[PDB]
């Protein structure tokens, strides 16, 4: 059986990230990272790119470039997961075993849970940033909208970006005053949630953004069907169980539900819900000792971000590096997440927040004005930084900077 | 192998569902997949946990509940091709239909738990919600002497939420009667933030607790069991990364729950797992000859047989329809009840729907706690359950409701 000291699934975000860490810890001969994608995103931009500022392109690396020199890619997909044995199944019925598991399997989108879909995408008018087969999709719905709702929806499944179903409402709204077409449109935010935004302070700030833009937002309102070719959506009251309505788009924004990756679901290392069952402060999984979790597919309770992902990184280097001297890791993760909420075309409301769902801003300025440095540093600064920084293993979230900008 | 009406899980739903669509194309085309032997009436086993009845009236043999002339394929469904109008078991055949009921119910996740259910090899710990460990939740109230008895509640959705609670009104009866009462240190540490979802009911418990001196933790999630020392690890919802170890004389554990694993992962579940069907008709969202019923449904109501009986109803309206290409005009309203069993003759009677507001059968306020609720939930609903619902002649008490007004 094929064998690795340290196996790392998924080779995004978080299982790039801790492979070059692990890499420097172990050695690289003795990393593998099981990945079925030849390319790799750097999703956040996708926000940018749905609403015309940026390239999709400039948004994908090839997975092999991003591989740290040295560590094995497996390019398989992860079809079972057997901890109990150490060992992993792949869909090149391949088995592997590993004496460490690294499990970054990300979240699932299920556009298909929506009646209509992926389908409806073939038609104009409906776009997602969510899937690189979408997003520009988003983009082109913004240019040829001409008049009537521009739809931007909320699923009711947790999320990774929380705050992307929004930020592309902003800057559509954005675009069409931009573009004089402002008067002809009615913005909608369909959302499953009861607030807009699960942090005081920003969700604040965002509610100004809603009144002063004349945004409409309907909570605990879901989408379920889409029919693209009459460019009708039905939603879902949640409040009303069984209550639904048709409206007309001019523009759909969707965001998919989105679920555990399949091959997590039904397996030994999920938590009852699916999620990777992981130490909410060690993230050294709490029933396979030598199992370890990052990012979008665990039970973290934070909201579910590449930022996220960076602090988390941080935090299970140590970890590991402390279980490998079989000793008890010490240094906690703190629910360290971020989302820069684009608010337009040049503006970014900073969110950052821990488990406590309070600000921990890094800052010293207050980041729930809208800000042109955040926005450039979302824009321009963060996707340099990850590139070069965090897959290469030298970004744990800006703890450190916080704490040197408070002196 | 093709069935017109392929039924998925041979219990109360599968069931219930099977006897109606017998009657209404005939059992020779009704086919039943089921692997369990026994089919099990499971609200008495809140009963057996308290001592007051007895596991093995609790159970049947699966053979003698398939209504006669429809098939009973004794497998488990491994995967759900809907597309392809067939599913596969793990006898790896494939079965067509031309409807599909999937009434598959929910999944225990005990292994969620670290130490269980190898924890329960040793004392002191029960849970209602498994034939393997309910005569073991009545052992740990008996062998109660002194200390904590914990009742948990998990994070997750749960068939009959009243359950875990039931057992620990029945405890406390029980301490009473026996007179360890000044021992034990009564604690229900549920995943969630109010007692109950309906207020009516929340507040007739809030009394009870308040006046038998009972313990609510709220947003505590049991995540270990270390039973051997005789610890139970809670996760605090509220502060994430705390927990809390508290040492138990006595622990009812309900389970984690999920979808089966076959749905979790297949076409006709919604993104969490559960079977998407529309609210109020129970036809799949997307799959328009898939039909669900019961506790593995994303049914926006409890999961509970009563919610099952009520769905059995409008789902033999909703598939007759469909079957005579007409559209569908009877609606679920989200029916549902918990008999709260608040003592060993007492029942608080919560019935509501899809508002969470009260849905009373009966003219009388039933957030009263009585004697003719408990009577009729120990010795009249295993009846109905076994010799009306289970053949296809109780759709829920709504007719009750309206000719007692
Ligand atoms: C539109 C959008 C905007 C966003 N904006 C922001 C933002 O502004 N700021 C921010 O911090 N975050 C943002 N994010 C979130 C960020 O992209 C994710 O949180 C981050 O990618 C999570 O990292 P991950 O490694 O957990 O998941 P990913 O980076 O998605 O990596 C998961 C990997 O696992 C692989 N995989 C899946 N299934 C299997 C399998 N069975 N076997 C093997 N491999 C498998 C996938 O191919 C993928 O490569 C945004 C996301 C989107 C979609
Ligand atoms: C302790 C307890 C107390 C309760 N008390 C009450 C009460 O007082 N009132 C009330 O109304 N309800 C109560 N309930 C709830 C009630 O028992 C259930 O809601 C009801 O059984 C739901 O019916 P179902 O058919 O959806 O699922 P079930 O009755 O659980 O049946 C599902 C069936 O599917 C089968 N199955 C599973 N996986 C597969 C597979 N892969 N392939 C094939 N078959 C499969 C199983 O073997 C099972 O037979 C209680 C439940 C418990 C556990
Ligand atoms: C229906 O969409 C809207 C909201 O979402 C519920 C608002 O919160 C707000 C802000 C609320 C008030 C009362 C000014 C406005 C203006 C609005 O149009
Ligand atoms: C691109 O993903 C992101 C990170 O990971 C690289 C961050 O650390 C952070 C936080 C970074 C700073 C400089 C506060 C943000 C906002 C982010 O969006
Ligand atoms: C540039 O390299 C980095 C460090 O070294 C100075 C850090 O300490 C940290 C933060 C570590 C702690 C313990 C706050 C990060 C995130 C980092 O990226
Ligand atoms: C066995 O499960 C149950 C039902 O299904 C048969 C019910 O219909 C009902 C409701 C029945 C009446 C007469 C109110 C209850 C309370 C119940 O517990
Ligand atoms: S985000
Ligand atoms: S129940």
């Amino acid at each position: 059986m094929n064998h690795y000291e340290v196996l790392v699934l998924g080779g995004g975000s978080g299982g790039i990230t801790m492979a070059a860490r692990m890499k420097r810890k172990v050695g690289a001969e003795n990393v593998a990272i099981v990945e079925p994608s030849e390319r790799h995103f750097y999703q956040p931009i996708w926000t940018l790119v749905g609403a015309g500022a940026k390239q999709l392109s400039s948004s994908g690396r090839p997975t092999a470039s991003v591989i740290p020199s040295g560590v094995e890619w497996i390019k398989a997909r992860v079809t079972e997961l057997n901890p109990d044995k150490n060992c992993i199944h792949t869909d090149d019925d391949e088995k592997i075993s590993y004496r460490y598991l690294i499990i970054a399997l990300g979240i699932q989108l299920d556009y298909e849970k929506i009646k209509g879909l992926p389908e409806g995408f073939a038609h104009p008018k409906i776009g997602s940033n969510y899937s690189v087969k979408t997003v520009e999709k988003t983009w082109k719905a913004l240019q040829d909208f001409k008049e009537g709702n521009a739809i931007f929806t909320f699923p009711n499944t947790p999320v990774k970006c929380a705050g992307a179903p929004q930020k592309i409402m902003y800057l559509s709204e954005a675009y069409f005053r931009k573009t004089g077409k402002r008067s002809k449109a009615n913005i909608i935010f369909n959302t499953s949630l009861g607030a807009i935004f699960g942090v005081k302070k920003y969700a604040d700030a965002l509610q100004e953004i809603i009144q002063e833009r004349n945004l409409t937002v309907n909570y605990k309102k879901n989408l379920i069907e889409v029919r693209a070719d009459k460019q009708e959506a039905v939603f879902e009251n949640l409040d009303k169980p069984g209550e639904t309505q048709v409206i007309s788009y001019e523009m759909l924004h969707v965001t998919p539900p989105m679920s555990p990756p399949d091959v997590l679901k039904t397996s030994p290392v999920a938590d009852a819900a699916g999620w990777v069952d992981v130490d909410k402060e060690t993230l050294q999984h709490r029933r396979y000792p030598n199992v370890f979790g990052i990012g979008d597919c665990t039970n973290l309770p934070t909201s579910k971000t590449a930022a996220a992902v960076a602090a988390q990184s941080g935090i299970l280097d140590r970890t590991i590096s402390v279980i490998m001297k079989n000793q008890t890791p010490t240094k906690k993760y703190d629910g360290y997440t971020s989302c820069p909420l684009v608010t337009g075309y040049n503006r970014v409301i900073l969110a950052e927040f821990d488990y406590k769902a309070e600000p921990l801003e890094t800052f010293p300025f207050d980041q729930s004005k809208e800000r042109l440095s955040m926005y450039l540093m979302k824009a321009d600064l963060m996707p340099f930084l990850y590139w070069n920084m965090m897959l290469r293993g030298y970004w744990g979230g800006p703890a450190f900077l916080r704490k040197l900008f408070h002196l």
